[PDB]
């Protein structure tokens, strides 16, 4: 009940961090709680008492990854546009035009506010350290992880960061 939603779309409001090594060659990824083999980035729900998205982003990066660092860029917003739960059993799932197909119009599940963080430390004891793994990946590896995880919005956020892409 401490969760915050868009007053317009009803999307859950979430913040998180693209956590880069100081040399900008790697990004910190974490395993999903539900799916141990899916690698994503730290992010979670804004809570009602939190004054800004940076606070949520750095809290969730601590809770989920045991990562501390400095926010160095605002990477703006991305949206989880996965269709609702009922979607694949509904009668009209797609809206087609002359040269294009789209999933039927729906609000986003989640609106993510992403920041780029420069990693200053990784701690062995952190709140979710027995529920998740946290590991550095090159850009090429991280991109494949996020496609494997079916989270293109997280890849959109990563691509806005200063991560070195030509591995
Ligand atoms: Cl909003
Ligand atoms: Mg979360």
């Amino acid at each position: 009940e401490n969760q915050v939603y868009s007053p317009v779309t009803g999307a859950r409001l979430v913040a998180g961090c693209i956590c880069l090594t100081p040399d900008k060659k790697q990004v910190l990824m974490i395993t999903s709680s539900a799916h141990k083999k899916r690698w994503i980035v730290p992010a979670g729900g804004v809570e009602k008492d939190e004054p800004n998205y940076e606070t949520t982003a750095q809290r969730e990066t601590w809770e989920e990854a045991g990562c501390i660092g400095k926010i160095v860029a605002n990477l703006g917003t991305v949206e989880d546009m996965r269709p609702p739960k009922d979607w694949n059993k509904d009668i009209k799932q797609f809206e087609n035009s002359r040269k294009d197909s789209e999933v039927a119009k729906h609000p986003p599940r989640t609106e993510f506010h992403f920041y780029e963080l420069e990693i200053e430390n990784l701690l062995d004891k952190f709140p979710e350290c027995h529920k998740r793994h946290r590991k550095l990946y090159s850009y090429t590896e991280a991109k494949q992880n996020l496609i494997d995880a079916k989270r293109p919005e997280l890849l959109e956020a990563l691509n806005r960061s200063a991560i070195i892409k030509d591995d």
